[PDB]
């Protein structure tokens, strides 16, 4: 779903959590 770096939903999108390890997806999606 979201495979990009970010700190505060700066690069993330579509309700994608952002952390030190970049953005995250749901249900293990691309």
């Amino acid at each position: 779903s979201c495979n990009n770096s970010c700190q505060s939903h700066s690069d993330c999108a579509s309700h994608c959590i952002c952390t030190f390890r970049g953005c995250g997806a749901v249900n293990g999606l691309p």
